[PDB]
């Protein structure tokens, strides 16, 4: 038996080595980290402190209001490890929209697009999101339940549990070097 | 009397004996029965060549392990997607008076990275293919991944589109989330457009 990493935050669970990694990802006593990806903010705090932190320390992150929006990522053929981030406001919540370009597999630059709720895991379960890329007679769609920012996105990226494509695919969908991602959030 | 210069059909070497004035050339050729087509089954094993109409018979007689499902909206189950031997899954779909070949391929296109590629091609011409769309959908616990495009024609083939990632492309990790007991169901819907 081993204690959870977040024991010092008030977590009581002791588990064997094999059950430890799964619990801590989903543990409630996990700190809410600055949800903006991926370097180099090291801020942590409570859920109610997240939106003010973004507003005070990440002023260039824009918000669009609506359930049905276009997240237009500019200059997607910019080389290397890039992030695009915006927030979407609907249903009384803010959602973090992230497009990340990273060399997850060696020699293969890929894009990962994912939505997170600024709120709890329990709250996140009432939502669904759709990410849709549109091209000339082409459409690529991903639909899932948004991750709570509590969980982060590193695990979903590693598991490809989000929309995954690459620079090859992106060319079908890009217009003037930009990528329009249709993001629809709905309740279930 | 000087008659005007005649042109042999571009499929003369395949047998076509008709010669024609230049204006009739394109109109005959894109209708000519002697046009050769390679075997559309992936990939390099079969060396058969023949007419468009000889294709589906070739697949029925020489590629008996390929199943044909009937209907515009089907499920293709790719079994044992995790087996190390497993490379290709092929199925035919019959609807709208045509036959469409669904191909799933597992490969390391980038070294060290195993990916699945899925695509549809029409047993027919590009012109015929351009009146269709196809949708591939993977379904899991609160997850859905969808790709929609115009079917490839068999003359163009699918190898080039796969190389370009102009098809459904996904990882072995996410394949697992969509798989049940080692099998991956792909919903395929063909539509007119
Ligand atoms: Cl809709
Ligand atoms: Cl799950
Ligand atoms: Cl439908
Ligand atoms: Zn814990
Ligand atoms: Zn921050
Ligand atoms: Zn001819
Ligand atoms: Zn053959």
């Amino acid at each position: 038996l081993f204690p959870c990493k977040y024991a010092s935050s008030g977590c009581e669970i002791t588990l064997p080595h094999t059950e430890k990694a799964d619990h801590e990802e989903l543990c409630e006593f996990r700190p809410y980290s600055c949800p903006c990806p991926g370097a180099s903010c090291k801020w942590q705090g409570s859920l109610d402190a997240v939106m003010p932190h973004l507003m005070h320390q990440h002023k260039s992150i824009t918000t669009l209001q609506g359930e049905d929006i276009v997240f237009l990522a500019t200059d997607i053929n910019l080389p290397g490890a890039v992030d695009w981030v915006m927030m979407q406001s609907c249903f009384g919540f803010h959602f973090m929209l992230v497009l990340e370009k990273q060399e997850k597999y060696d020699g293969h630059q890929q894009f990962f697009a994912i939505v997170q709720l600024i709120g709890t895991r329990k709250q996140a379960e009432n939502f669904a999101y759709r990410l849709e890329l549109n091209g000339h007679r082409r459409r690529l769609t991903w639909e899932a339940t948004p991750r709570s920012i509590h969980e982060g996105i590193a695990t979903a990226i590693m598991n490809s549990d989000c929309l995954v494509f690459d620079t090859s695919i992106a060319q079908l969908f890009a217009e003037n070097g930009n990528l329009g991602i249709n993001v629809t959030i709905s309740m279930c």
